């Protein structure tokens, strides 16, 4: 899979994905580092 975030990066946050699963693992898969 390509690695990018599919929102855009500032919502990305350090908070959101610690505490949300759309986060890590569709919105921010760059910034969450899930890949
Ligand atoms: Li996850
Ligand atoms: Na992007």
């Amino acid at each position: 899979r390509s690695c990018i975030d599919t929102i855009p990066k500032s919502r990305c946050t350090a908070f959101q994905c610690k505490h949300s699963m759309k986060y890590r693992l569709s919105f921010c898969r760059k910034t969450c580092g899930t890949c």
